[PDB]
């Protein structure tokens, strides 16, 4: 009897990592963990997506490589986080490799830089939110422990158990030199 998007959270449910390191958060992250407010059975293109690249530039925005996993190919995405109203924060610049919409919204959660990072997207696709989970590792791997943190956290947005995976890790297109 399904509904096809949960419903977005209020904002003040999304709390930002104190104390926002920028330099700190650069460089390479991998998927160990996603969540969204859409049917895995009809939501397939974001969990495609297997690890990011976050370059900051001089001008304290980031150059973003997002990195698919396809069984016969990779494939790359670019676009550009312009620092939003408070550290942590992030929307959407005009440089980007594709011409589809305008609209992200961007929170950094909870992040040590050496070991984990959990970051909330939010989208508007034909007048109506979209909104994502990421669970990154600075590894391939996590703990038990924070795995069933981000379980909860996602729980806590509305989101059911069976809109929860943890991929399993990956050599394809991830590594390289990038
Ligand atoms: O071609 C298009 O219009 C959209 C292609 C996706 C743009 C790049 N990009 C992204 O901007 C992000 C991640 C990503 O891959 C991922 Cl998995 C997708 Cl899809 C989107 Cl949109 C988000 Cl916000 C998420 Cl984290 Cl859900």
């Amino acid at each position: 009897s399904t509904s096809d998007l949960i419903p977005a959270p209020p904002l003040s449910k999304v709390p930002l990592q104190q104390n926002f390191q920028d330099n700190q958060f650069h460089g390479k992250w991998y998927v160990v963990g996603m969540a969204g407010n859409g049917d895995l059975r009809e939501d397939k293109d974001p969990y495609k997506m297997r690890a990011t690249i976050y370059e900051l530039k001089e001008d304290k925005s980031y150059n973003v490589t997002w990195v698919w996993f396809l069984p016969k190919k990779c494939k790359y995405f670019i676009n550009t986080f312009v620092p939003g109203s408070q550290p942590g924060e992030f929307t959407l610049g005009l440089i980007k490799s594709y011409p589809g919409q305008t609209s992200l919204l961007v929170r950094v959660v909870s992040t040590n830089y050496n070991q984990h990072a959990m970051v909330f997207f939010k989208t508007v696709i034909q007048n109506r939110e979209r909104f994502y989970i990421t669970l990154y590792g600075r590894t391939k791997e996590l703990t038990s422990e924070l795995k069933e943190n981000f379980i909860r956290f996602s729980k806590s947005l509305g989101l059911p158990e069976n809109h929860i995976v943890f991929p399993v890790p990956i050599d394809q297109c991830i590594d390289g030199s990038a």
